[PDB]
């Protein structure tokens, strides 16, 4: 906008995450949700579209998942998670 005008509201936190060091295929319910936030912020997505009620996947179920699927339970943004989760499992 001007000056600035963004960045200035929670600019802590450094104890790594909880869906870090583990594959997609052993996550929990939490690191689930915890890593749509993160593809969530960094999209800039407004995030007023997303189901998270529907987010029941603890794991297994989200690698498991289908592309359209993800694009059903976090609507538009599944296009850009699925792409991430692709590399995930994919491994080197």
């Amino acid at each position: 906008g001007s000056s600035g005008s963004s960045g200035q509201m929670s600019l802590e936190g450094t104890e790594k995450a909880s869906w870090l060091g583990e594959q997609p295929q052993f996550w929990s319910k939490t690191q689930v949700l915890d890593w749509i936030s993160y593809q969530v912020e960094k999209n800039k997505y407004d995030a007023s579209a997303i189901d998270f009620s529907r987010c029941d996947m603890d794991g297994a179920t989200l690698c498991n998942c289908a592309l359209e699927e993800l694009r059903l339970v976090f609507g538009p943004l599944g296009d850009q998670l699925h792409a991430q989760l692709r590399d995930l499992t994919s491994s080197s």
